């Protein structure tokens, strides 16, 4: 088990979601971003590993799921068993931090990736070690309904260049946005 990350797409307004859709219409650069990052194990004969709480689950397009090339792991209290297409499920994000120590899962597993939603990224943030914050500032505002935690700004350094990141302004569809990543080892 490797690097504990979190990865979001944001908008001005602190938004992540509308409707169980994202709140702008598709990026594919953002996306394929998300895919590489998310997708890239550093050591062979490893896959990394997606968490997600329910709603961000159930908002990938079913012929996507699970997430290809990576482990899925669901956040959940109300589900019994996980859900079709997944074969992890855990009550919270500390138990499934603790399952990935597991023998089921200590050796097929590089970096753990935390791709949302909200409480999720909440949980994540505030558990202690070495955290990297991977956050899209979408340069604009967009109605919303699910949101991105703040980011304590005591706990994290901006860091001005990441490896594998371009620091420039990006443009699709004639929306600007632009990769940060944020750090803190506690
Ligand atoms: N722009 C971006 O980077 C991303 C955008 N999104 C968008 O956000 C929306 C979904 O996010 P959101 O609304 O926050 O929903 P979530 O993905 O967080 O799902 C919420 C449910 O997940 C379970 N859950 C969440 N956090 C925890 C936790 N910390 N411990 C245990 N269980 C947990 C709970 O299920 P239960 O009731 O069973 O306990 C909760 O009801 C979608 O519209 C999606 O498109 C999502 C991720 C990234
Ligand atoms: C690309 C956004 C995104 N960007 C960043 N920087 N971090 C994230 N965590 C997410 C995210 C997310 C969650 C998410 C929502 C979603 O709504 C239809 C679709 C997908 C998805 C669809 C098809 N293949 C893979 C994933 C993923």
């Amino acid at each position: 088990v490797g690097s504990l990350n979190c990865i979001v797409a944001v908008s001005q307004n602190m938004g992540i979601g509308k409707n169980g859709d994202l709140p702008w219409p598709p990026l594919r650069n953002e996306f394929r971003y998300f895919q590489r990052m998310t997708t890239t194990s550093s050591v062979e004969g490893k896959q990394n590993l997606v968490i997600m709480g329910k709603k961000t689950w159930f908002s990938i397009p079913e012929k996507n799921r699970p997430l290809k090339g990576r482990i899925n792991l669901v956040l959940s209290r109300e589900l019994k068993e996980p859900p079709q297409g997944a074969h992890f499920l855990s009550r919270s994000l500390d138990d499934a931090l603790k399952l990935t120590e597991q023998p089921e899962l200590a050796n097929k597993v590089d970096m753990v990736w935390i791709v949302g939603g909200s409480s999720v990224y909440k949980e994540a943030m505030n558990h202690p070690g070495h955290l990297k914050l991977f956050v899209t500032r979408i340069m604009q505002d967009f109605e919303s309904d699910t949101f991105f935690p703040e980011i304590d700004l005591e706990k994290y350094k901006l860091l001005p260049e990441y490896p594998g990141v371009l620091s420039d302004v990006q443009e699709e569809k004639g929306i600007k946005y632009k990769f940060e990543v944020y750090e803190k080892n506690d």
